[PDB]
């Protein structure tokens, strides 16, 4: 009867505890009692938030160490629902959950996994890099990367769907931010644990919706070559289609591109969607998030503020509802 729901790409190979890395990986459970504690090992500066009976609690970190943290306490004695959310992205380190403790209380039967499922594929925007920063000149701060208030997570909660957030700040299709060497998105996409080489079994999570927001890094400094960019994008779509033949795929642009980088990326992604559509695959769509204009502020290094994430989520929720007929 009692058990735990692991929402995300988790590796269960170590009997000492499940491991994960991607943004928004989360552990969901019911417990009886008045408090709950967890022991977490984290490879780098990871931040977490507990949401208990629908109340988000102050976030906390576990930084390149193993810590036992009392997540919540002083509750009325009874049954309670807990989501434990990894705020921070994969590059800030893998996380292993080494056990929960309920004091005098006990673990209850887990909620069932949600039937509606979304996979997001993206960069800093999807990671919600800097969304709790307060001005665009501020540099990255692990504590301010709140993926629970990413446009992705908000949209998933709007739709009562689970989401896997396969995203990595600075990553592109043809190049990484500023030409930085290293794996590109297709290189990292096949992994559960991108630093320790554990590959994901795609049959384990088949989403009805895939949301792709890539290309900001391909156009934010140097402009990627059109053929190279279009070919990389079609290759990603092919891989998604290989694992999820029936998914509805939303190809997104915005809201951080501007000027000619925005014009080119928009044009190229539109062309990719148009090409798929003329090829008979009618379940590939284009979405544009209007460029941010300062009126909802900026997060660190120009990345979207929570307010901008909420606008994006409003728009993406409507697009998904339209195409899937959800709600
Ligand atoms: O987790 C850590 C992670 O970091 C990754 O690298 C980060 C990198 O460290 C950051 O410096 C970088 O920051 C840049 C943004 O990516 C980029 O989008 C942004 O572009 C700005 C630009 O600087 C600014 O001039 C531009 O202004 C235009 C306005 O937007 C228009 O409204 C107006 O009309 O015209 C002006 C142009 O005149 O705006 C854009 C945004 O729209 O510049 C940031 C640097 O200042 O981000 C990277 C991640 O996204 C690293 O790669 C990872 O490896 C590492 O782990």
């Amino acid at each position: 009867n009692p058990g735990i729901l692991y929402n995300g790409r988790f590796d269960f190979s170590d009997p000492n505890g499940p491991k994960c890395a991607w943004s928004g990986s989360n552990v969901e459970l019911n417990f009886y009692g008045t408090e709950a504690s967890v022991t977490i090992k984290s490879g780098g500066e990871n931040w977490f938030q507990a949401i208990v009976d629908g109340n988000p609690l102050p976030p906390f970190s576990v930084n390149a160490t193993t810590s036992t943290v009392k997540l919540v306490s002083g509750l009325a004695e009874g049954a309670h629902h807990l989501v434990l959310w990894k705020r921070t992205e994969a590059s800030l380190g893998e996380v292993q959950f080494l056990g929960f403790d309920f004091g005098s209380g006990k673990l209850l039967a887990a909620p069932k996994p949600l039937e509606r499922k979304i996979e997001f594929i993206g960069d800093a925007i999807t990671c919600a890099y800097g969304n709790e920063g307060t001005s665009k000149e501020q540099s990255f701060t692990p504590k301010n990367e709140n993926s629970y208030m990413s446009y992705a997570a908000i949209t998933a909660r709007n739709l009562n769907a689970s989401a896997n957030m396969i995203a990595w700040s600075g990553i592109g299709l043809t190049m990484n931010y500023g030409g930085a060497p290293g794996p590109l998105i297709m290189d990292r996409y096949p992994y559960t644990l991108p630093y320790s080489g554990v590959r994901w079994d795609f049959s384990k999570y088949v989403p009805q919706v895939v949301v792709i927001n890539l290309g900001t890094n391909d156009f934010s400094t140097s402009f990627a070559d059109k053929t190279k960019f279009v070919t990389a994008y079609k290759n990603l779509i092919s891989e998604v289609r290989r694992n999820y033949p029936d998914a509805h795929i939303f190809c997104c642009v915005g809201p951080m591109l501007w000027g000619t980088g925005l014009d080119l990326c928009r044009s190229y992604v539109t062309e990719v969607v148009n090409d798929c559509n003329r090829s008979g695959d009618l379940k590939v769509y284009f979405v544009e998030f209007p460029q941010q204009d300062g009126s909802t502020g900026y997060g660190e290094d120009w990345h979207p503020s929570i307010a901008t994430h909420q606008l994006m989520a409003e728009r993406l929720t409507a697009e998904i509802k339209n195409k899937l007929g959800w709600l």
